[PDB]
């Protein structure tokens, strides 16, 4: 019912600002309560802080934000910024991701916002870590916009495999905290791009979107094939392991086991 | 002779900050002229903006980062503190990038810090991208430290491999640019260890930075291996994709041809 856009763009006048438009017209649209995140627009504070904690610090001597930030959230002393983000998240169903590829990841201004937004208890426990994690009853997308071409991250391109470069954030940021990662929405080289056919790529966005919760989730290892705790070292199970070994392909491109990575892991389902 | 320390970290009580002044001592006894860029400690503005172009705007009306940010560079009107990070970089032969590792990737404050400062024309162009690239005569350090355990980035640890975590900051961002890359300090589960461990991967960091620049470097695919041209799409060369059609590993981390990854391509260099 509930969507959550997060959109990381300065100008207005922007294909990435045209595709959070499109998202959210779409989703109004097939009757969706769509809530925006315009980091740039809100003038957010993507730098995590001891100002991220509102009254007196448990240990101002020797900060530690992972600690501190915990107990802020737990004690309602959480920067009121932090605290609204945290309310949209907690509300939304489906969270939509719109960024351009900044340096084979997230701009600075969405980094920082998963710094100071998912906080420790609010997003990921230790104990329930990614499958078990706060989020695994919400759906997550990155839709990205690159300057280089698809073929340029191809397996054969100069750039390498694009799987890998998702794998950090779709893995790491979102899996890790419970999301269901959905297949990117990958537009290639936009700056190439003539006028008509950038108004296709926004009606397959908005079409897309009619039916986005419907879809089947990328694959991640189960965190049921892991002994979780210290004394494990947070291992793959022994069980596991063996059943593995007569396998010819890796489980995902951080699983990758040294044998093949399964084709399209972070950007294909099935 | 000349060498550059960017450190993302607040606190001066910080293990970071330790790792930092060792660095700078290590350097500075064996006769280097040691420069800083303590980010939080210069209040640095991580987020990309059409504030970093002092001069008049080619297209003020539909505003484009990387096309403006270049003219700014190549007429001289970029922003003053992107100028001098940038003349900082331009002086250092060795640059060691102190960091803990949030979120997968590099602090906020550091990624926009290579937005901001690794503009188009001085960093990288279109011809000088990978070997052979502005920073090609310079050599690039990792200096991490991470919350987890190492068998949590191991092949079977559920983070799973921490080469896949490196390659697109190693690969993208700094070999892009020419920078040989070499084998990143990785400092695991540091609030974990006791007292006197930590003692020695100080003393450890100091006696490897004593022949630092003697190392060999982390391997990525020759650009050479590539037709770097539109109507090939940039992809490996004929000859290339045949002579490592019967080679059971791929060549790199992104370079993996859907084939192994070859053992710490990322983290060593054997
Ligand atoms: C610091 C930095 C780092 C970068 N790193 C990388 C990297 O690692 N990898 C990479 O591949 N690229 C990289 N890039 C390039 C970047 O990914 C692209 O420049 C970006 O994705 C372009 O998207 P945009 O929203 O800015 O589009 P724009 O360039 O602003 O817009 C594209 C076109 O769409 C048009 N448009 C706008 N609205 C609409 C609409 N409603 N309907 C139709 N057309 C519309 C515009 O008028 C324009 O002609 C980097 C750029 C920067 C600034
Ligand atoms: C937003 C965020 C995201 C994170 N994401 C991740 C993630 O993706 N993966 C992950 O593994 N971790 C993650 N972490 C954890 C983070 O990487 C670690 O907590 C961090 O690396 C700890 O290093 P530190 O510099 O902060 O040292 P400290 O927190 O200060 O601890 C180091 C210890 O060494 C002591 N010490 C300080 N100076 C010296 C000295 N001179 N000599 C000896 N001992 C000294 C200190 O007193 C302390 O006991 C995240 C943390 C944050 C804040
Ligand atoms: O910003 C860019 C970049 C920066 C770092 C790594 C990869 C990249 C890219 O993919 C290239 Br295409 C580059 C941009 C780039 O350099 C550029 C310069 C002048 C006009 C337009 C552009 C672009 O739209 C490109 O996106």
């Amino acid at each position: 019912r509930r969507a959550l856009i997060v959109l990381a763009h300065s100008e207005r006048t922007s294909f990435n600002y045209a595709m959070k438009e499109a998202a959210a017209a779409a989703l109004k649209k097939k009757g969706w309560e769509v809530v925006e995140s315009d980091l740039y627009a809100m003038n957010f504070n993507p730098i995590i802080s001891r100002k991220d904690i509102t009254g007196k610090l448990k240990d101002p001597a020797n900060f530690q934000y992972p600690a501190e930030s915990v107990l802020a959230y737990k004690e309602g002393h959480l920067s009121p910024d932090i605290v609204a983000e945290q309310k949209k998240l907690e509300a939304a169903d489906l969270v939509i991701f719109q960024f351009p590829l900044q340096w084979f990841g997230v701009p600075a201004i969405l980094k920082g916002w998963f710094e100071r937004v998912f906080i420790g208890e609010f997003a990921y426990t230790y104990a329930a870590m990614y499958d078990k994690g706060p989020f695994r009853s919400k759906k997550a997308v990155l839709s990205i916009t690159t300057g280089g071409s698809g073929s340029m991250y191809s397996l054969q391109g100069i750039h390498g495999d694009m799987n890998v470069i998702l794998w950090p954030i779709q893995s790491g940021i979102l899996h890790f905290c419970g999301f269901q990662v959905l297949e990117p929405q990958l537009t290639y080289s936009i700056g190439h791009t003539p006028a008509d056919a950038r108004i296709q790529i926004l009606e397959g966005w908005k079409k897309r979107l009619e039916n986005i919760w419907d879809e089947t989730p990328l694959y991640f290892a189960p965190s049921s094939l892991f002994d979780l705790n210290f004394q494990a070292g947070f291992l793959m199970k022994k069980e596991v392991q063996d059943e593995e070994k007569n396998k010819k392909f890796g489980l995902s491109v951080g699983h990758h086991l040294g044998k093949s990575i399964p084709t399209d892991n972070q950007i294909k389902a099935r």
